[PDB]
């Protein structure tokens, strides 16, 4: 399919980036898949997760609570596909490593590998916020791992400007 993604800078054959709120991009484009930067408990408190969940009027959290009750926590580096509610067809919840809490940064590659199961994704930079991975590192792992088409929404203007001026 052709989506209405607009205003993205090309990074590579398959990776595109924009200074935008992922919630607003999802609302406008209604992509097949929006990626959440989750924790293993799917407790969507802040950052991307909290903003996505609020935009679903808490439906994402209610669904997530049922998922955990049935299946238990995700693995670090793991994922699950749930509804995208009013934002997207699906939300791919992906758990990057919580580097600030001692988890292995190498698991960020495993996390991004989940994206390869989907032809097109709207996504954030995993682990680059409250989980404490260096943002440029997360971008480089994304570029070096994801082979499907990924549209990265970077909320923070200062960060975007730095990332797009950095080697990959
Ligand atoms: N609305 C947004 N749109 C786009 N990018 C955003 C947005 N909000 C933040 N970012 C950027 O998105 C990037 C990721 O920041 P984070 O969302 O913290 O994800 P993590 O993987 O580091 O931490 C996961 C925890 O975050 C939640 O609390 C979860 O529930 C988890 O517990 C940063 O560059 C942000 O500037």
């Amino acid at each position: 399919m052709v989506n209405s993604f607009s205003g993205y800078l090309k990074l590579t054959d398959n990776v595109y980036i924009k200074n935008a709120d992922i919630v607003e991009e999802a609302k406008k484009v209604k992509p097949t898949v929006v990626v959440n930067a989750a924790n293993v408990y799917l407790k969507h408190g802040g950052g991307v997760a909290g903003a996505l969940n609020k935009a679903t009027n808490n439906a994402m959290q209610v669904e997530s609570d049922d998922y955990i009750a049935t299946n238990g926590p995700l693995k670090v580096g793991g994922s699950c596909v749930l509804s995208g509610h009013n934002l997207a067809k699906h939300c791919l919840h992906v758990v990057g490593p919580n580097v600030n809490k001692g988890e292995d940064i190498q698991l960020l590659k495993s996390a991004y590998e989940n994206f390869n199961q989907h032809e097109v994704l709207l996504a954030p930079l995993l682990s680059a916020g409250i989980f404490g991975a260096d943002p440029i590192h997360s971008l480089r792992v994304c570029v070096d791992t994801v082979r499907t088409n990924v549209y990265l929404a970077v909320f923070d203007k200062n960060l975007y400007d730095k990332l797009v001026s950095s080697f990959l």
